[PDB]
RNA sequence: GGCCGGGCCACCCCUCCCACGGCGCGACCGCUCGGGGCGGACUGUCCCCAGUGCGCCCCGGGCGGGUCGCGCCGUCGGGCCC
């Protein structure tokens, strides 16, 4: 430590941008979940 | 009544620039009732069923703003009435 204590950063960059995280839906996104779900429902109860 | 010469305007021609307004034609930018091709995500129609954004590029219609912009039209317009 006392004869060497200079830190040295390690250098990486040769890396491809991939995502791991959901990204945030759109609001016409959740519009037409919603549309789906109810269109869904009405068709559950119209087969009874 | 003047007594000689100058300009400027009224007139004919042809002649430049600028300003303001209108119309049309480009090129650029921004703003989409939409069409093609891949990546996520959604729905109880789940057999290649259905529907929604997103990233790149290619087409289609309309709108506005800048454009030595470019032409045309108007001004008892301006340029010591070029
Ligand atoms: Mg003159």
């Amino acid at each position: 430590i006392r004869e060497n204590p200079v830190y040295e950063k390690k250098p990486k960059k040769e890396v491809k941008k991939k995502r791991w995280n959901r990204p945030k839906m759109s609001l016409a996104q959740k519009k037409d979940r919603v549309a789906q779900k109810k269109a869904s429902f009405l068709r559950a109860q119209e087969r009874a």
